């Protein structure tokens, strides 16, 4: 075995082609299946991972109940073959109720943030051993990306927030290198307000397309070099912004260093990545809430941020069904980098009334070079008939 | 490890062994079992594996209602050991509606098919990733066989079919290395209408027996050029036919080269092979209805249409129980390629109206140079004590 | 890989040490487990399996009514890791009323009949693949050991029968290579009713003890030489006799050659083993029931139908609990062959009329060269609690 | 493969981060799991397995009353992947009222003990197949660690003992090699009651940290020379003691050469370990009950009988919330052997009357030299609301 550097070009996309769904609500009202939310993918050098946080539950089970909360000692890190659902086999990897995870091309990363919300711990797992651990700095909810991290040459980069989810916050990069920490880099450069970063090798670093939960619609890019350990950072300039909330296409503005401070409250882990000056990215359909996703490619939207002129849109999740969080992750070909992502459902509470519980299915899209149609994969689970 | 060929001459046949059973409708009266249709059997170098269609529900479910239709969102194809129920740790490894698996000597090929009816996508992965899509070409029901594909020195073939189920439609025959589709021929020769094809390696090239919907209860072959790619086409001349619905023995007619007009609506997926010029194959017993499913051989069946006599008949499932698809695969072994089917056994509706869903069971044979006796294998499900 | 020869001389033995228990029925009382009979271990060179001829059902399921019928076209053959309970996804690898299994160094043979009564099939599964098949010979319910069939350098043995249970039958012994019938000698010998067969590697050739369902209530001994195919056959000495009817200690009595002749008739699947002239054997504690089971050593007992001189009595199941099947199989030690056996405990119809069902779980016990104490290992079901 | 050495210097611990929970009775409440007590952890080479003694049914399961029992014939070894809850498809790999296991760097041993209490038999297991076994010596109860055993250069040690839980009893340390007992050593030095060794490596010896059930709630520790078989005991020195009961804080005195004679009736099993001249431990938070669990640094603890200066104190369990068994497992890292820990999350019966049942779920965490923070992960089911 040798170590990722991922050093080959990003495969030409055209679109996105259907890859894996999990039908996981739908096959819980009849058998025994995990609570989940905050899904995400990674893959090792031959195979694919679907990855979630669960909530110490099944769904049919007392304990589904007030599963909305997101923070419990319950939580833990599920791990399975994509498309695999999260059965009562499945491995509970750490405990964590904020985690990210990739290979390095020997082995597994897993970061794990479980604790007081004050005073919480990261625990670093590499090779299915603990190698280290560090505490919150800010004492306000140690958190970090829920989606892959990514490894160069032996070194995991991974980018951590604790601080205020609407203000300042301290944003780190860890590097690691078998699960030891060997530096902390700080945040520097525009990006303001960082979160729950989907990140990917862009040889020779890495790049990260974040949340801004604070005055952010457009989300910010942090850019990550694994040899010196800077960091630079700023926002996805395309006028078509990527978070939710935003404001509508009409009315939407951007900017390539600042927060364009529309309805920048809040948001959702989402991704974006560049195909030289245009970017591809995904965001829900609807404007205010988690309905719908869609994908498409904006001209000039990663240089121009004046640019509005969007082409191959692809309804991923149609408008009147229910999406969440997605994130990137990448994967080796024999002659280039591809791009996948994923797509949380989230079904119940709060939006759903007529269950007691929260949890999610996935449904995951990879990048083709080849052509494609039309549809819309949602959840599928009728509410009003699972379990009192 | 290394391609498969394929280069060794077919075993002898003196009709079939039984191989395998799933049970897998008498399990979910009593267990959490994925709800099925459109199964098949492949195998790697060293292993047979059972595929099916899911419907994104278990059969004792509030979802398992209305599991007639055949193309929703949910749909997913489901790839177990062979003999392994198709439990909740069963791996999806793909969205379909339709596909096609095969592997290579190296790694597994999935081609995928799902997404609107006029506007489906056919997505290729190969070990483990998304290697390509194809857009539905005349927008209207994008398939595939639903049984194994056939790869020979690194080339996998695939017959695809998108257009009119009952009037001509555009069949072509993809050819893809490692997952890349190289090269698309079209469908040519006197084939008029083909569906669902069953191949199998007949080196250096492909044979497949196929459905024609249109006009034929006898059945299409398509040769396979796998090198020049070049595609020739005919029917099977047996006047034994192997579609269902289809004229009784005494009535019953065929042609090597056009559609025999013969109750030839409609159809259902099969299989046959050569033997000299004798032909193997199988049908439902019952000549207007999926009931029963017999194999015999036919003297000079494969090269004169005139020949009526059977002979080595076995019945695998007899006339009051219900049958289904069923298609062929192919394995190595020392000296010899050997030729084995299975059957699909469908439960539920439209036909028998006690239960909601529509599900199925599977049944495996394989082709023997020994001895063998008697027996039928039904699907065993009593349908009127069934999780209501 | 290479293949076994069992080349090393038989372990030491004092007696018989625990080793697994499955606990199958207490655990069906809340889980979804098979209804299963006849099962045996076999291992490979590095683990050991347990086998069942499952019922195509799950005991807490409709379908599990009736389940004392002993050949139906849904039972298969289940295939574990030993102490892996007969859970969901279990593998079925072949179609199965009757069965025997072996690993040969390199891969697993696997014979299994099944079809009607009068015209049953042996399909022969080596590798993964149906390498062979024969008819029924005698056209009365063909069948085999129901415990592990016997490699020695890559030539398999496995006795088989078709004909009267209750008076003269045929009687096979087929020799393996590889899935390859390639040599079949007929029974010769003093033994006169010979059916589930126990057989052992005993180098150079492999040894068998039986059950005479006829007229002995003595075990019949089967010798096989692997290289000539010859056969010899006889009884077991020991004036304490395996069979189940038997008469008491006192009464009963034994042959070196003949059915011994008392309560003959009918009978139970079980072992014996020698050790100089010496003889080893479990039997069931009461003389007419399937009762109980015990082990002990018969000073002389292979060789002196005289001698009812038993000692290191252990009993493994106590008396007034339910047993069954019994069998013997090998694990090859670092020095030494040793020897092992499991045992099966009946639950349900028609003995037991609290429930509906019959099925067993299974205890197995090692041979041992160092000491140990006592108890009683039985199956622990409580079935005047369980599922309806 | 080699065998472990472990001749590494043991990791800079500053504290403990969390490594795993597995939520089982959680689980429990809807779906199929396992009812056990008595977990532990060990590791292969390359990954951790959780290890528990099943009650021989699942908890939502009418088998699961009366649990609170502790050796039946019913129980057995449990093993799974670290972080797999205890499923149906859980192997039980011997049979077991008491267990210890570890791995020699080439394959797995299990000691495992069954029987009449007054005859009991503990069978060696290794790769997979039983190599010895031994009676019970004293004929009262032959028991052994519940956690890990040792091994260096292939010869394994573990701590047995049979005689009085509140009187002299015999204890003695067998020496394994491969599966053979090869020496038995018997207990030797100060140590007077020695039960439920948490054993770990210290190259060149084994070291232990007992239960004395007798008179010490300070614990014993024995010293295992593993070329020369001598042994040496005593008692950890730190005024901080770890067994419950024991004295509050203030009350509380140690020795470190006898019990020390304060409420040292009964006990639990527990852990520690030396660093320098300080120890590391964890205990309930409780002094009488098994109520919650804490660990701290006791400076000078290991050789100062008088000390009580604790730091670095962490909360694993709340003591609002059940604790019971821990013990230590060693992790060899890239160059230190890193110490960890595993809690019995012990619920039900006859502390809670809600249900009629006994069970356990774990919470794991394991040295760092990193940082840390602070929380609670107790088991977290209401049993208020479980199974009736
Ligand atoms: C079958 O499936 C394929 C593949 O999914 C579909 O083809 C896709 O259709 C999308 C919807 O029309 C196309 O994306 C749109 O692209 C427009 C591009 O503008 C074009 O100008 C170029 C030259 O520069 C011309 O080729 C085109 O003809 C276009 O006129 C965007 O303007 C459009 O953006 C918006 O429209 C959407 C609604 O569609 C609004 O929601 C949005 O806010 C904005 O006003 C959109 O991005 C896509 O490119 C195309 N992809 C490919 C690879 O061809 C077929 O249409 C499907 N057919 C059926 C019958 O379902
Ligand atoms: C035990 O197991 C074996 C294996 O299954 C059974 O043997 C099979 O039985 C089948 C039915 O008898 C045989 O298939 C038939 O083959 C017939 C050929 O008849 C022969 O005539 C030729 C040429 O004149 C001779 O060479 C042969 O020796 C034969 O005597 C076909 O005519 C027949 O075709 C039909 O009959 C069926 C009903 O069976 C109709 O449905 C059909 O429409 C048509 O009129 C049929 O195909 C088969 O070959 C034979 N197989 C082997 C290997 O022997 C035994 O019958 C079973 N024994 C018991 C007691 O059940
Ligand atoms: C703890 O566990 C051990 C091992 O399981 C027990 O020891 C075993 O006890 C058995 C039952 O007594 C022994 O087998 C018996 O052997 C008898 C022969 O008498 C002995 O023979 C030699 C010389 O003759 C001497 O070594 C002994 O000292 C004895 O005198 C057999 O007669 C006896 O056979 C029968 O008795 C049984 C009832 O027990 C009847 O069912 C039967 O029909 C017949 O009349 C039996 O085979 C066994 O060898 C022995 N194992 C070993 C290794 O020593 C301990 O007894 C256990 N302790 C407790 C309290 O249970
Ligand atoms: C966030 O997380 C970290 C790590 O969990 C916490 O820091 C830990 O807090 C523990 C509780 O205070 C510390 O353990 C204590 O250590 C005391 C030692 O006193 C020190 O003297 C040293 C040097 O000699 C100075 O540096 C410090 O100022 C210390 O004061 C012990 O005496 C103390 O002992 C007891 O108090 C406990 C607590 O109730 C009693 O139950 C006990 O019986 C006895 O009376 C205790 O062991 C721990 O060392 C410290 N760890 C580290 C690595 O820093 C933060 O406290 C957390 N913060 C929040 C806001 O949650
Ligand atoms: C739960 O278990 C109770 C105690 O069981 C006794 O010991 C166990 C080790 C077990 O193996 C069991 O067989 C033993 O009987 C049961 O109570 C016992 O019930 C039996 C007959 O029902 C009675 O003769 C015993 O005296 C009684 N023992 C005690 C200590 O109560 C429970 O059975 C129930 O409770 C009984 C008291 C009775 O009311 C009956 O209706 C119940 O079946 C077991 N509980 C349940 C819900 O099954
Ligand atoms: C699910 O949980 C909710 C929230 O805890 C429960 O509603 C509470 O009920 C308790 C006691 O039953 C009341 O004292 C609280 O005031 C309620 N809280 C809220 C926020 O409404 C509810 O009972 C649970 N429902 C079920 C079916 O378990
Ligand atoms: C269980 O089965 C009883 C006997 O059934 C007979 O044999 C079995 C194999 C079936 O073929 C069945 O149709 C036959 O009647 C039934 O009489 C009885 O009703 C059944 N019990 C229940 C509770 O359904
Ligand atoms: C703590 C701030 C962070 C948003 C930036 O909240 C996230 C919001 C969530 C969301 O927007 O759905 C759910 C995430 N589980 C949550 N993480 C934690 C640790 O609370
Ligand atoms: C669309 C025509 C094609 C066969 C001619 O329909 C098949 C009919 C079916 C059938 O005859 O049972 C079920 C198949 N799932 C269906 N395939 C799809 C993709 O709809
Ligand atoms: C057919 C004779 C044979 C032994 C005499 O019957 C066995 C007896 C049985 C028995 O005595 O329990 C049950 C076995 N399943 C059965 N095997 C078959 C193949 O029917
Ligand atoms: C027999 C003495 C021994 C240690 C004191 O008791 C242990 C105490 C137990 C306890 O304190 O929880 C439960 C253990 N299952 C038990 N082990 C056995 C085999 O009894
Ligand atoms: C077969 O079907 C035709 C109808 O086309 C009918 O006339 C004929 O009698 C049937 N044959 C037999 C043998 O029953
Ligand atoms: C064929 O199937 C139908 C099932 O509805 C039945 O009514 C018909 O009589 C059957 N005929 C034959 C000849 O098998
Ligand atoms: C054997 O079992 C039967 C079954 O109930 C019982 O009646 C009988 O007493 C037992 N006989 C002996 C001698 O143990
Ligand atoms: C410790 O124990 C005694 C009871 O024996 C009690 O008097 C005292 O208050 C306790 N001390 C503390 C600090 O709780
Ligand atoms: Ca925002
Ligand atoms: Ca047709
Ligand atoms: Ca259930
Ligand atoms: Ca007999
Ligand atoms: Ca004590």
């Amino acid at each position: 075995a040798e170590y990722r550097n991922w050093s080959k070009p990003q495969c030409d996309i055209t679109g996105f082609a259907p890859f894996s769904k999990d039908n996981s609500i739908r096959l819980s009202a009849g058998g025994d299946i995990w609570v989940t939310r905050e899904p995400y993918v990674s893959c090792d050098p031959d195979k694919c991972y679907q990855f979630a946080l669960g909530q110490g539950t099944t769904l049919n089970n007392v304990h589904s109940n007030n599963t909305v909360r997101g923070r419990t000692p319950y939580r833990t890190l599920l791990m399975n073959e994509l498309g695999v659902p999260f059965h009562l086999g499945t491995k509970q990897v750490c405990i964590a109720w904020s985690s990210s995870s990739c290979h390095d091309g020997k082995a597994w990363l897993h970061v794990c943030i479980t604790g007081d919300d004050k005073n919480a711990t990261a625990s670093f797992i590499y090779n299915g051993r603990l190698v280290d651990s560090v505490v919150s700095w800010s004492k306000e909810i140690l958190r970090t990306q829920e989606s892959e991290c990514v490894c160069i040459n032996g070194t995991c980069t991974v980018v951590m927030t604790d601080g205020s989810a609407s203000g300042k916050a301290d944003t780190k990069i860890l590097f690691i290198e078998e699960g030891k920490i060997v530096h902390t880099s700080t945040l520097s450069g525009s990006a303001q307000h960082v979160e729950e970063c989907s990140c990917y090798p862009r040889y020779p670093g890495v790049r990260c397309v974040c949340r801004d939960n604070w005055k952010g619609s457009n989300r910010p890019i942090v850019d990550i070099n694994i040899k010196d350990h800077s960091i630079v950072s700023s926002y996805v300039c395309s006028g078509l912004v990527g978070d939710t909330p935003r404001k509508n296409d009409s009315s939407s503005s951007s900017h390539c260093l600042d927060p364009n401070n529309e309805e920048g409250g809040h948001g959702v882990k989402g991704w974006a990545f560049d195909d030289g000056n245009d970017v591809w990215m995904g965001r829900t359909i609807n404007e205010t809430s988690r309905l719908g996703y869609e994908t498409f490619k904006v001209i000039e939207g990663w240089s121009n941020p004046k640019s509005k002129l969007q082409i191959n849109r692809q309804v991923i999740v149609d408008r009147g069904n229910r999406s969440g969080y997605s994130g990137i992750f990448s994967v080796e070909g024999k002659s280039c980098i591809n791009r996948c992502f994923y797509v949380e459902l989230i079904r119940g509470r709060k939006e759903e009334t007529e269950v007691l519980w929260t949890s999610n299915s996935i449904v995951v899209f990879c990048g083709t070079s080849g052509t494609y149609g039309t549809g819309s994969w949602p959840d599928g689970a009728d509410l009003n008939l699972m379990p009192i």
